[PDB]
């Protein structure tokens, strides 16, 4: 009858967390740790550190106001062992407990370590039921499927959640209103100004501590504008729903120089730590369509990203780990170019993506996928180095979501499990979808020579290198038959260009 020690991690800041919902407030204690192991396993963006630790401190205060005894161990505490496991042991030695209760986390290596810890009391691990699909439900869906197609998973999630269902039929009589007709912004359309959250007093304190104590971590911390508690996160969501969602579908794949947010929701950093709930977000978007304040194609496209892609990538991560993290289907062995960290490249699209990561800890999906992701795949950068960049530079990065999007969708190192095909593209794609190329030093109409857009020769050398494997993929027919129709002299020409680019960029050779 000594009570339970209830662990809450930095991405578990939800009243409904499974480790909390049956607490005995008169006997139990919550443990929350600012852990330098977790902060440095990858050296996360300064803004990611500020976000998590500010949000953590405020959640602890919200728990105390509700009657919880909270043992909170800060980054400054001189007795903090630095690790979750060390701090569990320290808490169990400070007073009597009958058991530890925790919620399964979002990183296989940490989950595996915690499951193996030898503690003086039992540890009970509960599934994270903030997600809409359980790990077991995904495994059951996936069983027997030669290929995992997000669309079919998504339809099941629509039926299960009831989102955008009119009786037993999808709203509007189609499941998906996606189409491949998206374009860049018209020249006269200026993306709108976005709501930012000025740091509250707790956030300001953490910002000062991170600026002094983690100066070697990537990124700028001045200008921090992310929400750090439920009120701030709800303000950001309200702004998206009212002001941005009606145009969300039109501009979902566009890119505009030094306009990093466009009409995206900017909620992933808050949702991924628990400050928003995925079902609530989707119900709010559905209500906007049902009340006549947004079109169905925009609302369906937004919901598909949360109950479709987000749940799907989590499902594949837990289905396939730990071997997933060792897959390298294309035998990529190159080094990551230094300009991924410094931004010092004349490729305007790449430079702008690195700039947004540095200044905001954010870039939207198409930029992550088709600029820096595609480039790394075409260069043949080793997947560990690519994962290590995406885990550092964005404030929504956790392995369960980063890895299937990066090792899977963006670079095909998983051989197509997540994405079915490589999302390889030349500069022509970036030119069509962005305003980058007019002002770029390089010429997107050229493949060879010092003025040619590097993506153009790298794209064709990638298709060439992997032509047989992509033939046995079936989803690359338009490019492979273009390749086969080029004369040997044309193919040799772009092979030499791509080889020279990989040496110049510090990748290999
Ligand atoms: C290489 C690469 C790495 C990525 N790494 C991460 C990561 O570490 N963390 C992360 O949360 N997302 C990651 N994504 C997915 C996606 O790019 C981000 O979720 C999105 O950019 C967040 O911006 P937003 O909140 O403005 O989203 P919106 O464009 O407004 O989309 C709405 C919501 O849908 C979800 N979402 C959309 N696309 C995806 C997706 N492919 N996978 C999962 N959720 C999705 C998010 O919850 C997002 O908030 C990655 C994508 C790629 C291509
Ligand atoms: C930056 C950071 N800091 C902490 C921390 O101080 N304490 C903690 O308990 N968790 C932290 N996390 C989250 C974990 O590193 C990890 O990514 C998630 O628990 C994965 O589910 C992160 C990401
Ligand atoms: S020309 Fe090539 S490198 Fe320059 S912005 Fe366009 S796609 Fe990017
Ligand atoms: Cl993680
Ligand atoms: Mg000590």
């Amino acid at each position: 009858m000594a009570g339970a020690l209830r662990l809450v991690l930095g991405d578990q800041l939800s009243d409904n967390l499974s480790a909390l919902v049956d607490a005995d407030l008169s006997r139990d204690q919550v443990l929350m740790v600012e852990s330098r192991v977790e902060a440095t396993a990858w050296k996360h963006h300064k803004q990611a550190l500020v976000l998590v630790w500010s949000a953590m401190r405020q959640f602890a205060e919200r728990l105390r106001a509700r009657g919880f005894n909270v043992r909170y161990v800060t980054l400054e505490d001189p007795d903090n062992t630095g690790s979750i496991g060390g701090e569990l042991r320290r808490a169990l030695e400070a007073r009597a407990f009958d058991r530890v209760i925790r919620t399964a986390c979002g990183k296989w290596g940490l989950e595996s370590h915690l499951l193996s810890l030898d503690l003086p009391v039992p540890m009970e691990t509960r599934e994270d039921d903030r997600f809409l699909c359980s790990r077991a439900q995904f495994a059951a869906w996936a069983e027997g499927r030669r290929e995992l197609r997000m669309e079919f998973f998504y339809r099941e999630m629509r039926r299960k959640t009831g989102l955008l269902m009119d009786g037993d039929q999808p709203a509007g009589g189609r499941w998906n209103f996606d189409a491949e007709n998206r374009r860049k912004l018209p020249p006269g359309l200026r993306p709108p100004e976005r709501l930012r959250i000025p740091p509250n007093p707790t956030t300001q304190t953490v910002l000062e501590q991170v600026s002094r104590g983690f100066d070697d971590h990537f990124g700028e911390v001045e200008g921090f504008g992310w929400p750090t508690n439920p009120d701030e996160a709800t303000a950001i969501l309200d702004h998206f729903i009212a002001d941005m969602l009606p145009s969300f579908g039109d501009w979902q794949d566009a890119m505009s120089w030094r306009r990093p947010f466009l009409w995206h929701s900017l909620i992933s950093p808050a949702l991924n730590i628990g400050l928003l709930d995925p079902l609530d977000i989707c119900r709010r978007a559905e209500a906007a369509w049902r009340e006549g304040r947004a079109p169905l194609n925009a609302v369906e496209g937004f919901i598909r990203q949360i109950i479709g892609w987000r749940e799907f990538v989590r499902g594949i991560y837990w289905l396939k780990m730990p071997e997933y993290a060792q897959r390298n289907a294309l035998d990529a062995q190159g080094k990551l170019p230094g300009f991924y960290w410094t931004g010092q490249t004349d490729m305007a699209c790449v430079a702008d993506t690195v700039r947004a990561a540095h200044d905001h800890a954010y870039a939207h999906h198409i930029q992550r996928l088709m600029v820096t992701g595609n480039l790394a795949m075409l260069l043949g950068v080793h997947p560990d180095a690519v994962d290590d960049w995406y885990m550092v530079v964005f404030a929504d990065a956790y392995e369960w979501v980063e890895m299937p999007n990066t090792r899977g969708m963006a670079t095909f190192a998983d051989g197509g499990i997540v994405g079915s095909k490589p999302y390889a593209a030349s500069g022509a794609y970036i030119d069509r979808m962005s305003d980058y190329c007019k002002g770029c030093r390089y010429d997107v109409k050229k493949r060879l020579g010092d003025d040619a857009c590097p993506f153009n020769a790298l794209y064709w050398d990638f298709i060439d290198r992997h032509a047989q494997r992509l033939a046995g993929n079936g989803r690359m027919m338009m490019p492979l038959r273009t390749l086969e129709k080029m004369p040997d002299a044309e193919r040799e020409a772009f092979r030499k260009q791509a080889r020279a680019l990989r040496v110049k960029m510090g990748v290999s050779g």
